[PDB]
């Protein structure tokens, strides 16, 4: 931070950590010849293991809020608070995060009370708060993506062969059932207006390489049946996920639909003049806000404000447990300013558990936001900017009543 830089408030929008596949569908079990592993949890669930590797994470973020001046060296109640999505996986996230940061501290996380409906901070167009237009869907993937989609797997033709190889794709009851080629079989199409899917190989690539990648996050004993034996391979498998969230979460109209309600509470935490739905028993002097959401909530945020990242060490740009951490700093005449990273443990500190601390750190990528106009070069912009920002990007009609 610059000269005369004070950190005064953080807030947290972290991916829930390692977790089972949430779906096994009969096409996922039939393009491969190979077995699918058995997962120690329901589908869905973090696991144990992905627990401590979240409250590796709390420790970490103790450590440095702490040299930072934010934190005690318990919290108290006041200072920390967890607002979750109704998820297992995200519930217990927001727990193993306050293991981490405060052990045996007993520190209350939060979620909705209706845990059999969508959290519409998380899901608004799912949760029926607004709508998508199915032309002007259609119209904004085609221009993320730049060429037809029809022809996307032409762009991802390493990547989706790579995926054939790992799981003998030819030889599979899906191809004993129906030349079979992964890309000519499955052509990429778009489906939809408020569901919206990317079908055929890349869409399908992306759920199977972030289900290998977990296995490997979860220390399996095989992982993609020992297919993948390089950072190289791992990266290529990858890319066909980060393009399904590029076109599907990332894209501005579909983003903003989505992410609307959280960028106003995000923004309304750091101090902008936004409205947002209060949560529940808040305080106002609350120091850290940590909101247990997921891969596709990163990925909308990240298109409303136009700030991209690669990870190093980490191929998924969205890995579990990974977050947006957004901070208001204030200069020493009391402006503030807002900056972002992009925190994350590298594909290696997920299988090997390691440890966090401040000699041997999580990875952190400090992101640009290019509409912030008089944003300083090591990224710290204005909360005045940032607010304008947000006005500009949010869909009034995804505010939440
Ligand atoms: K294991």
């Amino acid at each position: 931070a610059p000269a005369g830089f004070q950190l005064e408030k953080v807030v947290i929008l972290s991916r829930h950590g390692v977790r089972a596949p949430t779906k096994m569908t009969q096409t996922m079990r039939d393009v491969t010849p190979h077995q699918w592993p058995e997962w120690p949890v329901k589908l869905g669930y973090i696991t144990p293991r992905g627990e401590h590797l979240i409250s590796l994470m709390g420790g970490f973020y103790r450590e440095r809020f702490q040299q930072q001046g934010l934190l005690p060296k318990c919290p108290t109640p006041d200072a920390v608070y967890v607002w979750a999505d109704v998820d297992q996986r995200t519930r217990k996230t927001g727990e193993a995060f306050l293991a981490g940061l405060a052990p045996q501290c007993d520190l209350a996380i939060h979620h909705q009370q209706n845990t059999q409906q969508a959290d519409p901070l998380f899901h608004p167009v799912k949760a029926g708060i607004c709508s998508m237009d199915k032309s002007q869907v259609h119209a904004a993937v085609e221009k993320q993506a730049g060429t037809p989609i029809e022809t996307l797997n032409q762009r991802y033709q390493a990547s989706l062969a790579l995926m054939s190889s790992v799981l003998d794709f030819p030889k599979s009851p899906y191809c004993q059932q129906h030349l079979c080629d992964f890309s000519q079989a499955m052509p990429s199409r778009l489906a939809i207006g408020n569901k919206v899917a990317l079908e055929g190989a890349v869409g399908l690539a992306s759920t199977l390489a972030e289900i290998f990648l977990l296995e490997h996050a979860q220390g399996m004993p095989k992982v993609a049946w020992g297919n993948i034996h390089t950072e190289q391979q791992w990266n290529s498998l990858l890319k066909l996920h980060n393009a399904q969230f590029d076109l599907m979460s990332r894209t501005p109209y579909i983003a903003k639909h989505n992410g609307t309600p959280l960028l106003q509470t995000i923004a309304h935490a750091l101090g902008s003049n936004i409205t947002s739905r209060p949560l529940p028993d808040i305080s106002p002097d609350n120091k850290i806000l940590f909101i247990a959401g997921h891969d596709a909530n990163i990925a909308n945020i990240s298109g409303m404000l136009g700030m991209t990242w690669t990870l190093p060490g980490q191929p998924d740009n969205t890995p579990p447990g990974g977050a947006l951490v957004f901070e208001r700093w204030v200069d020493n005449a009391g402006k503030p300013y807002v900056s972002v990273n992009m925190v994350y443990q590298t594909l290696a500190q997920l299988h090997d558990q390691a440890p966090l601390t401040l000699q041997h750190p999580a990875g952190s990528v400090r992101l640009n936001i290019p509409g912030c106009s008089d944003q300083t070069p090591d990224g710290y912009c204005p909360l005045s900017t940032f607010s304008r920002l947000v006005s500009h990007s949010v869909e009034p009609a995804c505010q939440l009543p």
